[PDB]
RNA sequence: AGCACAGUCUUAACGAUGGAUGUCUUGGUUCCUACAGCGAUGAAGGCCGCAGCAAAAUGCGAUACGCAAUGAAAAUUGCAGUGACUGAAUCAUCAGAAUGCUGAAUGUAAACUACACCAAUUCCCUGGGAAUAGUGGUACUCCUACAGAAA
């Protein structure tokens, strides 16, 4: 993982290796998540599957609507990216359940890196225009998930100085 | 429990993506040396097969990843199985045996496993007894010899 830890016993990881959805819906998921209790991230990942909060399209904004949702995050845009966000949830569940395995509080964990990678493009071809053809490939990726419990010199010269402005300010 | 507006750009660290560089290398490369024809005794080429579990390549040919024989010589192995305590397991060598169907292809054919005709053919035993629709042969040109006809 890219974090640096320290004190890996207060932490708690999950990764997804390569996922079968699109990358740039998955990375705004990741950064609506980020810096959040673990468990309020999955609820707000649940909202948004069944499309009652909206994630906000802030990087990769090009195109995305204009939801009622998003005045939430001080945003215009924002969308509901199904299969990313269970995607997501399904990370998120197996992270929890690694902190179990091990002896950390759900309550107070907190995702503390959220990463999405792209992975490699997986290949397909569409066919165009005079006879074309042109690559079709998917952007899938990888998801690396942390989760963490939370809760000189003197010199007598200058001293002397030092010691004058005190005097004066006195 | 709080707190960063967001985006765009930049820097650094740590990662992704990609396969550059470096290091290799059972390949190539050129040069040198040496030998140097295969085929109607059926070649090169091409099909079709062939393994217990078997696609390709490799190897081989209905004895089919090999048979015999020679020289090594205990293993072979994924499993199954087979062997040693030396014609046997495995290599190497290869001279003997064998070498499907084709292909110059040569009985006539060919998008045919089509079709003729002449031999019936073959094996066993020391003249009989078994077999199989199976095996041979039959092209065109030519040469030498023979044959019997023609002028
Ligand atoms: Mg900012
Ligand atoms: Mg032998
Ligand atoms: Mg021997
Ligand atoms: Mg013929
Ligand atoms: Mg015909």
């Amino acid at each position: 993982y890219a974090k640096k830890i320290r004190n890996l016993g207060k932490c708690a990881k999950g990764a997804g290796v390569d996922l079968r959805v699109h990358f740039k819906n998955t990375y705004e998921a990741a950064r609506a998540i980020r810096r959040m209790k673990l468990l309020e991230a999955k609820k707000y990942l649940n909202d948004v599957i069944e499309k009652k909060r909206c994630v906000p399209f802030r990087k990769y904004n090009g195109g995305v609507g204009r939801t009622n949702q998003a005045k939430e995050f001080n945003h215009t845009q924002g969308r509901w990216p199904a299969k990313s966000c269970k995607f997501l949830l399904n990370i998120l569940d197996n992270v929890q359940a690694n902190a179990e395995s091990r002896n950390l509080d759900v309550s107070k964990l907190r995702l503390i890196h959220v990463m999405v990678n792209k992975a490699r493009p997986g290949r397909r071809r569409t066919y165009k225009a005079h006879g074309r053809i042109n690559p079709f490939m998917s952007s899938p990726c990888h998801i690396q998930i942390i989760a963490r419990e939370i809760n000189i010199s003197n010199q007598n010269r200058l001293k002397n100085k030092s010691v004058k402005k005190q005097q004066t300010v006195q």
